[PDB]
């Protein structure tokens, strides 16, 4: 079933893909990177291990500390005590080169999609532009007489064209009169805009970048602001830009600046032939040549005010997001039976791959010649300085510089928000972000202090102290390890993938916290998230938190414990209810599909878009109330048989659980996530996601 390689059994699928697809081109010889893998397998494996199993002494003390007992003074000296609570660091500046512009200068989207769906993939690629004008008609932006007709609606339009033409004003303004009164554009010298009983110019000239056509009558007018184009597409003869008193038929804004294919929460890939398929299009991305024809976007040519011809990228700079330090998958197998590590597998084929991204021979990705990987799931900096290590033996193999392959660092478990300024230390050459979610975070959160009492609702974590500090925390250390103008302070992703307006009301608190990035989940919502980067100077809001610190380690280390009475029985009901539903309607479609993410309605029917994370939260909570005796396992067994037909209502389009439970597999899946998610290693899902996948995939044999 194998090819034997050293001291490995790599699967004839992965083997004949790295050979016959990968390879060729990199100028790497097939034979010495098979041993190369042989060689850090064995040499990074034990150390690999070694730090997960720290991980469970680590939560092991915890465990025990708080059986025995809350006095949050000596809590902090256990901590210290065991390793788990380190020394800070004296200060430092990030020293990390070669990196793009997208990622130390502009502030904006970024997008997150599931690696094995390349329709989606070209999509995210080709979402570094988009259209102002369908993003808010589609959307909910423009309340709905506007309503949305299997025809064109004319009046939903020029509502759509009023909030556009007031878009520009505010972001690009005139010294006289409005966007909303112009007639027409010239460029004499520059960019000068006729209106009605006037003419004038731009009231930073500076904002002029460019355009296309001729002159007098150009085709479009390129802009900038805080870094970002706004490029105003002007055709008289079309059908939009006939009703428009300026022959406007839309404006373009420049929108997920980057994005992340993700090979981790966003997917499902157990076995073998999985990984090849991500790999696979993941090589796609990087040669350039992926399509569905679509075609991915080619790069886009402009004229300065005055000038030659100028190109602009059109695609999404893309980084790939490796799994992380936990899973093992048996597409390599040791001789003795053993899976690799899924995460040293991840180093050495992704960073393969990326080399086919940084040359033409015909779509290049980082133009400034480095990969860039995200790492999720670290705990800690010597989980932070393995995996910098884990890189450069990578490089090694591959015959590239060192530090050639940066890091994000995803800050989501517990031991690392608390160790952060270590963490990024660790990675000072490297790394190029850090990031925060509410998911993964929350329930690490929940697993480390298991023992201590029932947690807080779901809903109520996101106004916790602890959560709040952590937020401002990561803020303040990126800046501090002085990020402003070398690396992205990333914030999470909103997951209401129908509440547009909603997004476009609330998410704009992000930039305001100084965030460089945030995470969107579709091409549309980039766009309209790239109106926050407008309104709000980010460079000018981090140059202001200079020197803050606004978060204490007492503040992190708050638990978010539930206060005696708490709760009326039929709130716990809805709790349960609600966390039953979202695992449920996730895990079916994981385990039967292999689908990792998709529009998942709420108990609310809201449509949520959420990974991998949203289990370990929700399975974690249901597992706190179950160890603290707030409910039983006689109530959780019934609403997860109360929710579970109404899975299968919200999915018809697929085999329904009800109402033979027990001989479902998800059903299984989603039951066992709860009751031995107290016994799950950090509350990690995979595991138990992964035997289930596999269990199924064997009745589909």
């Amino acid at each position: 079933d194998r090819v034997s390689v050293g001291n490995l059994r790599i699967a004839r699928v992965l083997y004949d893909f790295v050979n016959n697809e990968a390879l060729p081109g990199t100028d790497i010889d097939p034979d010495s990177f098979w041993a190369g893998v042989d060689k850090v397998v064995a040499d990074l494996t034990p150390q690999n291990q070694a730090l997960l199993n720290a991980r469970d002494e680590l939560q092991a003390q915890i465990d025990k500390w708080h059986r025995r007992r809350i006095d949050m003074d000596a809590y902090r000296q256990f901590l210290t005590e065991i390793g788990y609570l380190l020394p800070e660091p004296d200060d430092f500046t990030i020293t990390t080169s070669g990196v793009d512009a997208e990622i130390t200068t502009t502030a904006g989207p970024q997008l997150v999609v599931p690696v094995l769906n390349a329709r989606f993939a070209l999509n995210a690629a080709n979402a570094r532009w988009g259209s102002l004008y369908d993003a808010l008609y589609g959307t909910d932006v423009i309340p709905e007489g506007a309503e949305k007709g299997p025809t064109y609606n004319k009046v939903r339009g020029d509502k759509v064209i009023a909030y556009a033409r007031k878009f520009l004003d505010d972001s690009v303004p005139l010294s006289s009169g409005s966007f909303g009164d112009a007639t027409g554009f010239t460029v004499q010298d520059q960019l000068v805009v006729a209106l009605p009983d006037k003419s004038t110019g731009l009231a930073n000239p500076g904002q002029f970048a460019g355009y296309t056509g001729a002159a007098e009558s150009p085709t479009s007018v390129l802009l900038i602001n805080h870094g970002l184009h706004i490029e105003i597409l002007i055709d008289p003869e079309s059908q939009v830009g006939t009703t428009d008193r300026a022959g406007v038929k839309d404006v373009i804004l420049e929108s997920a600046i980057t994005t992340i294919m993700d090979f981790e929460d966003s997917v499902a890939a157990v076995d073998a032939a999985d990984k090849v398929l991500g790999y696979r299009n993941w090589l796609g991305l990087n040669k350039g040549d992926l399509a569905a024809l679509r075609v991915l976007n080619r790069d886009r040519n402009y004229t300065a005010p005055g000038g030659g011809q100028f190109t602009l990228p059109g695609r999404s700079l893309m980084f790939v997001r490796n799994v992380g330090h936990l899973m093992t998958n048996d597409a390599i197998v040791d001789t003795d039976g053993s899976e690799v590590f899924e995460g040293i597998m991840d180093a050495l084929f992704t960073g393969l791959i990326a080399i086919h991204g940084l040359k033409a021979s015909p779509l290049i990705n980082s133009r400034t010649g480095s990969i860039y990987i995200v790492k999720p799931k670290m705990h800690g900096p010597a989980e932070v300085a393995f995996t910098c290590e884990l890189f450069s033996r990578v490089e090694d193999v591959l015959g590239l510089p060192q530090n050639t392959m940066k890091i994000g660092i995803m800050d989501e478990e517990r031991r690392t928000t608390v160790n952060l300024k270590a963490c990024i230390k660790a990675a000072a050459d490297r790394v190029v972000f850090i990031n925060t979610g509410f998911l993964d975070r929350t329930g690490d959160e929940i697993h480390t202090s298991m023992e201590a009492g029932p947690m807080v609702r779901k809903g109520t974590m996101k106004s916790q102290p602890w959560i709040l500090a952590y937020e401002d925390h990561n803020v303040d250390a990126g800046l501090a390890a002085g990020f402003s103008g070398r690396a992205q302070v990333g914030k999470g992703m909103w997951t209401m993938t129908e509440l547009m307006a909603d997004m476009v009301e609330t998410k704009i608190a992000q930039p305001r916290a100084g965030a460089s990035t945030a995470w969107v989940p579709s091409p549309t919502a980039a766009t309209l998230h790239a109106l926050h980067y407008h309104q709000v100077d980010v460079a000018a809001v981090q140059q202001g938190l200079a020197g803050k610190r606004r978060a204490t380690i007492e503040q992190l280390l708050t638990i978010p414990l539930a206060k005696e009475l708490a709760w009326a029985p039929d709130e716990i009901r809805e709790e349960v209810d609600n966390n039953c539903q979202s695992i449920l309607g996730y895990v079916v479609r994981w385990v039967d599909q292999g689908v990792g993410c998709s529009k998942v309605p709420d108990i609310h029917d809201v449509a949520l878009m959420e990974d991998r994370a949203t289990l370990r939260i929700s399975s974690q909570l249901l597992a706190n109330w179950l160890r603290h005796g707030v409910i039983t396992s006689a109530d959780v067994r019934a609403s997860l048989e109360r929710m579970a037909p109404l899975v299968d209502r919200q999915n018809a389009g697929y085999r329904p659980m009800a109402p033979n439970f027990d001989d479902s597999i998800a059903f299984l899946a989603a039951q066992e996530l709860i009751l031995s998610g107290a016994q799950q290693p950090n509350g990690y899902t995979e595991p138990i996601l992964h035997r289930r996948r596999r269990e199924f995939k064997a009745r589909a044999a």
